[PDB]
């Protein structure tokens, strides 16, 4: 799988477990088409969203449902979600790790892009 | 003005100047309606986007054109843009700050008196 | 004043108020000599730490007392403090910003005219 | 090993490879005693710094040599190093991951603390 999402909690110093993630891909008509979804594991990781074959060139949006995560812990957070929008595989196939570090009123995201 | 946007560059240690910023408000049909826009100043700040009267409760999106910023410096960036999506709640000043790198960004909200 | 420190709270979305900040300068014997200190204001800022005359080239450390800040909110934090260590170079205004969470912090430098 | 250090590069979107790391522990006389050191691998990770037996209660400092890392890539960075100072194992043994995300004029650090 060439796409992995990793989420960390900066309040608890832990993986962010059971975080919903929705991935969208921009269609030829400029709409966001559902691409894949899942939720983070006990390690804060979400593996197996897609395959090398399915993960073609395109503009992708990874939506991390931060608000639902914080509400479940009794915190009323600032953001609706964290959205990561990027062009993928435009110089051929790459592996992407999208990491997010969450606080109630802030988040940080980074990408690690590797060439198999 | 109850909304200010501040953009910083983590590579050069400077304000991010002349960055396009677009603000949208979510409509009843779940589409994003253009609300306000501008370019960051020499201080990396964008003031005067809206008024207390116009800035009613609702879901807003701040889109920062990070890709054009990095391309203008000759740096190949990861993201198409940085998006900050939040609910304005009357329960009164919002500063949306973003700290930019080519493959990463950090955003915070400073919500005060 | 060529040095300003700004501290923000990522949990509450607010300035970090009444945070102790200590600045040190590295001496010839590699020890840290006290240089300036204060507490962040209601805006999370600490101004007037030094002067252009005093703030000569050298290695400085800004120590932010994050542990006392979180303990005062009833939150158990990870770090003893946040330390920012940098060289001042005359080749002229330095803002050291820190964004605090209980188990994390982000720091940036904004170095301008 | 109950201590792992992970370093990421926010300019290149990659692990930060060959980053020197020095760990110190506060002695009874309030000095920083050398505890362990090493450098990040091709994955940006540094494993095997210590053992459960050796990693006793104490105040530890993890110094990440960011300046040497950036200078090696032709960037003149702002910070001398990134220092992470924390009390460890004061409620019994824990596993600590210290992560740092680096830019020339900025860094972010977080801890992931797990109970074996
Ligand atoms: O990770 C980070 C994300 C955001 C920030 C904000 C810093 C900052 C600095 C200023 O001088 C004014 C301001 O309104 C904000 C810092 C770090
Ligand atoms: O501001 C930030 C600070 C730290 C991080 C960490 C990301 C990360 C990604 C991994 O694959 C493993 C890991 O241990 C950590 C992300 C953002
Ligand atoms: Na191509
Ligand atoms: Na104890």
């Amino acid at each position: 799988c060439p796409l992995m999402v990793k989420v960390l909690d900066a309040v608890r110093g832990s993986p962010a477990i059971n975080v919903a993630v929705h991935v969208f891909r921009k269609a030829a008509d400029d709409t966001w088409e559902p691409f894949a979804s899942g939720k983070t594991s006990e390690s804060g990781e979400l593996h197996g969203l897609t395959t090398e074959e399915e993960f073609v060139e395109g503009i992708y949006k990874v939506e991390i449902d931060t608000k639902s995560y914080w509400k479940a812990l009794g915190i009323s957070p600032f953001h609706e979600h964290a959205e990561v929008v990027f062009t993928a595989n435009d110089s051929g196939p790459r592996r992407y790790t999208i990491a997010a570090l969450l606080s109630p009123y802030s988040y940080s995201t980074t990408a690690v892009v590797t060439n198999p």
